[PDB]
Formats: structure tokens, C-alpha cells, sequence
């Protein structure tokens, strides 16, 4: 029931495996913040004082288990260093995906030359997820029925043209159409010698509330099969 992220750095691969992590963790805790599924499909783990949600593969709660599959082909675009973007959209007809709702964007950058330099990787990595919390607590509901699909983009300069990762095919159409007026928020970035992880989030201005001091809160591109 304890999830312990790595507090040094040393590896290139201790670094990929953080990045696998906090890609995982962020993907569960924010399909679990927004509801996308429900309590029943998420086991819990805690990240030193920290209540989080992890996904489960089960037949029992539909499209959990797709999601799940579908990080297969990110961790396998991660280790061999292809990757640069990850789009998980929510969208409310089942036949235009290109039509979203919401959402949320997992950037990569790979590097050698040490640490970001700003103006400790546990740290960092709990307050990426403390972040996600308090930055999507209180965002105004999705819809009552969604649908998932994820976009993959890569550094196309190292990465073969016919590559494609488990489960995915090159991609119809790289844009998307996004109700509403969206909103961006930059969630935050954690740095290792090795990797860049950063998250943004994308909602619509209605789901935001502005509460303040008040009672309330005081180009290569792939697709899913």
C-alpha cells in the first residue's frame, strides 16, 4: 500500500522508470479526479502522506483495461527514446474523436546535461502530483458518458518513419477540435539528469470557478487501434 519514488537519480534507466511512474500515477490520478472511472476500477497506494489512485486492469470496468494497454506503447516509444508528446483527450460522441471535451498533454525531452535549473527528484515528483490535485479538485464536471483516445508524438529525426507502437497505427488527423473556450494550465515539470516530464492540462472556461477567498475553497503521429 506504499508507492516510493526513487529519491536519487544515478541511471539513465532509474531515470526511464521514474518517467514510466509519473506517467502512470498522473494518467490514474487525473482519470480518477475527473471520474472518468469509477472508484471501483483504482487500488490505492500512498506516496508519503499522500492519497493516490492506481488503474486497474479488470474486465469488470470497460475501457480501464484499453487505457491500461494503451501506456504499453508509451513506455515502449519511452525507452527507446521516440517520444515526445502524449495527448489523452475525452470527447462525448462516439464517432468524432477529433470533437473533445478536455484534455491532457505528457511531454517528454531527453536530455544528458544534468537537472533542470530553476529561478531532490522525490520532491519534485510529489509535488507534481499535489498539483494535480489541487489544480483539477475543483474543475466543474465532463460530461455523464465519455470516451477516451490518446495521441502519441515523437522526435521524428530518430525515429523510423514505419514505427509503431503495440496497439497503435499512424494517425488520421493531427488536430482536434476543442468545445468551448479552453483554458491551459502548465501543472508543472520534474527534471532528472536524464528526462524532461511535464504536464498541461486543457479545459473549458465554464469548469473553472475562480473561487477565491470565499466559503467554497478559502510530423510523425500515432493513434489507437
Amino acid at each position: 500500500s506504499a508507492l516510493v519514488f526513487p529519491n536519487k537519480i544515478s541511471t539513465e534507466h532509474q531515470s526511464l522508470v521514474l518517467v514510466k511512474r509519473l506517467l502512470a500515477v498522473s494518467v490514474s490520478c487525473i482519470t480518477y479526479l475527473r471520474g472518468i472511472f469509477p472508484e471501483c476500477a483504482y487500488g490505492t497506494r500512498y506516496l508519503d502522506d499522500l492519497c493516490v489512485k492506481i488503474l486497474r486492469e479488470d474486465k469488470n470496468c470497460p475501457g480501464s483495461t484499453q487505457l491500461v494497454k494503451w501506456m504499453l506503447g508509451c513506455y515502449d516509444a519511452l525507452q527507446k527514446k521516440y517520444l515526445r508528446m502524449v495527448v489523452l483527450a475525452v470527447y462525448t460522441n462516439p464517432e468524432d474523436p477529433q470533437t473533445i471535451s478536455e484534455c491532457y498533454q505528457f511531454k517528454f525531452k531527453y536530455t544528458n546535461n544534468g537537472p533542470l535549473m530553476d529561478f531532490d527528484t522525490k520532491k519534485a515528483s510529489i509535488l507534481l502530483i499535489r498539483k494535480i490535485y489541487i489544480l483539477m479538485q475543483n474543475l466543474g464536471p465532463l460530461p455523464n458518458d465519455v470516451c477516451l483516445t490518446m495521441k502519441l508524438f515523437y522526435y521524428d529525426e530518430v525515429t523510423p518513419p514505419d514505427y509503431q507502437p503495440p496497439g497503435f497505427k499512424d494517425g488520421d488527423c493531427e488536430g482536434v477540435i476543442f468545445e468551448g473556450e479552453p483554458m491551459y494550465l502548465n501543472v508543472g515539470e520534474v527534471s532528472t539528469p536524464f528526462h524532461i516530464f511535464k504536464v498541461k492540462v486543457t479545459t473549458e472556461r465554464e469548469r473553472m470557478e475562480n473561487i477565491d477567498s470565499t466559503i467554497l475553497s478559502p510530423r510523425k503521429f500515432s493513434e489507437p487501434k
